[PDB]
């Protein structure tokens, strides 16, 4: 076995947080307060460790307490072939983010992913179901990635290889009416783009296959998942083909290009739709139904997060405690043995956790 | 003691889920109950629609229509202060075709519904107008005017007008030469409007701030302040006369920004006003609950300002309000929801048990 753990977290000059050393017991760490307090602030600080930015997408100017010029986190994790890993982040208000792991600094940010992995729950995952392409985009890259550390690679190769792309269009269209040496970055995206396409297509037929029996569990409705990608094909097939796709994609959109100094084809422009009972999901569904379907998406997240990479993550329950009843409660408690948990919730009272903490003005207080 | 805003009765033809049918509703507490994805909230939206001329929650009209249909109406019968009934009438069909009628007569413009049946509608989508972009909330003030001042509402069709008109204008000078003369009055016209808009604008949201404060207080304890960020940086004004000038300042400074983007970037179409909560912009930095406790108080302070620039006292549309709560709130505003006409939406029938109560499955309601 041995699944991943969170040993014990030091947090100094974080959010509202007071500088403190916490440790906490594998299972269900119960956290209650009251909305000044730090729930959410102490979730925050662990997944910082995960993936070395913010849940919240807050800029890490913010995650520094109020007058303060740094803030520091600290966290000692047990992989499943690691007796115990330290991960480090240190952020100061010159722009310094610093991440050590086992006291060796990390190149770049993106390295920190892998070491330490969670699945946090909010009540904020609606939105993956309501708001643009983007939204939905942007958590692809983050499941796959923390996964990986090839398609992070191209995302960034690929992302650097645009802007560049970009710049030469601008030139292009003022300064030279014409450059077909615009030719190189165009092959180069193309050859980037497919692989990317070819992985997220890879994602998402298992966040199909996933999905669909959660939700067809949890509410017995039909999920589907489209695939709306750059290359403009229902099935997937050979990289190769997606490759020469979007070569020609490419070159065909150059005019639209040189119009808005964009690049209109490309894996930083798809998206998926989650089509429950055939119906676009973002479009046509109850905030009910919204609610349910983003939960089968964090399930199915999880699911292949083990499948993938054969560890347990440290699951984080930000405020969902909140809209279930008794037995609905404990039935779900029962559904997190084998898992550390991370729990909010704003009284002691209801849930029985193996271990909890009451947090008041920024003091996180354990068995309370 | 003048005559609440009371929707007697409505009917509804190919709206959503909801099937061929006319309801008749009480003075008093409406309750309708059901599970999810029946069409409580399609429901609401059909109201809401009778008041506003458009979806409550952003949908577009061809969505609204019923699945594989060429239409939908709504009809509805409301007394207001000065009327005894009064017909609203509201059709689209998928030909893009818009049609209202009051008393019969068709409307000339979709806007001249506004102000004739006046509700009130919380949702927990309410949280979005605290924490995303200007966009949520200028909208939201716009609404939020619009309603109580046909003027403004007159003076904001006819800004956005020439402010396109104007846009059009920066894609023939720095494309196609010349435009320079016809330039000078654009800037003229957007400043004469533009400050009409300011003025008022800064007007309801004195308003705002100090009845929300009120609120707030008394709620969590918390202190609200208000900042309106202007187009016209002048942070603390109120004359017409010199923000004309202002705007015509700006608008010129702004010029080789403008032709760079094809866009204008002074004016009030991109303004906001930050809400800070204990001198914290709660955008930012406030928490969830601090959040839901802000949301809760711009809503308040929305009845309540209305109520008393009308001099009318609108149907409150409770969408979805009512689960998260404790009964010690659920008990206490069912007492303060009084003197008005509310519609309630939730899935228990036992104890949300006001004065009247529908249960809703598959698009039909049937009243016990
Ligand atoms: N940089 C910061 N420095 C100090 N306090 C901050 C900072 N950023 C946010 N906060 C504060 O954190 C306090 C509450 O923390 P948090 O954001 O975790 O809410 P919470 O206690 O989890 O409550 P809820 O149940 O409402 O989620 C808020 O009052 C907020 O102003
Ligand atoms: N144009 C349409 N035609 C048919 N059905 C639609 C249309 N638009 C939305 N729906 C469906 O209406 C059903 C319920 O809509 P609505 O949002 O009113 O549900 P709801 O009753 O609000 O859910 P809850 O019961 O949680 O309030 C959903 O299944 C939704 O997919
Ligand atoms: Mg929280
Ligand atoms: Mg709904």
């Amino acid at each position: 076995y041995y699944s991943m753990y969170l040993k014990e977290i030091f947090v100094d000059n974080f959010r509202n947080l007071k500088k403190q050393k916490l440790e906490f017991c594998e299972g269900v760490n119960l956290i209650y307060g009251l909305n000044a307090q730090g729930k959410s602030n102490l979730l925050e600080a662990i997944r910082l460790l995960s993936m070395g930015r913010s849940f919240r997408g807050s800029k890490m100017s913010e995650l520094v307490k109020f007058d303060e010029e740094y803030f520091y986190v600290r966290g000692l994790v047990r992989s499943a072939d690691f007796y115990e890993k330290k991960i480090e982040f240190g952020y100061k208000v010159n722009g310094n983010k610093v991440i050590k792991v086992n006291g060796n600094k990390l190149k770049s940010t993106g390295e920190i992913l892998g070491h330490f992995l969670t699945v946090i729950f909010s009540p904020e995952d609606i939105e993956i179901i309501k708001e643009g392409p983007s939204r939905r985009r942007k958590y692809l890259d983050a499941c796959i990635s923390v996964i990986d550390k090839n398609y992070f690679f191209d995302l960034l190769q690929y992302n650097k290889t645009l802007s560049n792309r970009n710049s030469l269009l601008k030139k292009i269209k003022e300064e030279g009416k014409g450059e077909d040496l615009l030719e190189i970055f165009d092959e180069k995206l193309a050859e980037y783009g497919a692989r990317i396409i070819k992985v997220r297509n890879n994602y998402l037929e298992k966040l199909k296959n996933s999905m669909s029996k959660f939700l067809m569990e949890i509410s017995n409705e039909k999920l589907e998942i489209i695939y709306l990608n750059s290359a403009g094909v229902k099935e997937v097939h050979e990289e190769n083909l997606i490759r020469e796709k979007l070569k020609n994609r490419l070159t065909k959109s150059l005019t639209l290009d040189l119009k808005y100094l964009s690049t209109q084809v490309g894996p930083h422009r798809e998206d998926f739709k989650i089509l429950i009972n055939g119906y676009d999901s973002r479009v046509y569904s109850s905030q009910g139904q919204k609610r349910t379907a983003a939960l089968c998406l964090k399930l199915s997240e999880l699911e292949i997060l083990e499948e993938e990479t054969g560890e347990k993550p440290v699951l984080l329950l930000d405020d969902v405690m909140s809209e279930l009843d008794d037995n609905r409660k404990k039935y779900i408690l029962k559904k997190l043995e084998g898992f550390q948990s991370f729990i909010t919730h704003t009284s002691k009272s209801d849930v029985e956790g193996d271990c909890c903490f009451k947090i008041y003005d920024g003091i996180v207080d354990k068995l309370a």
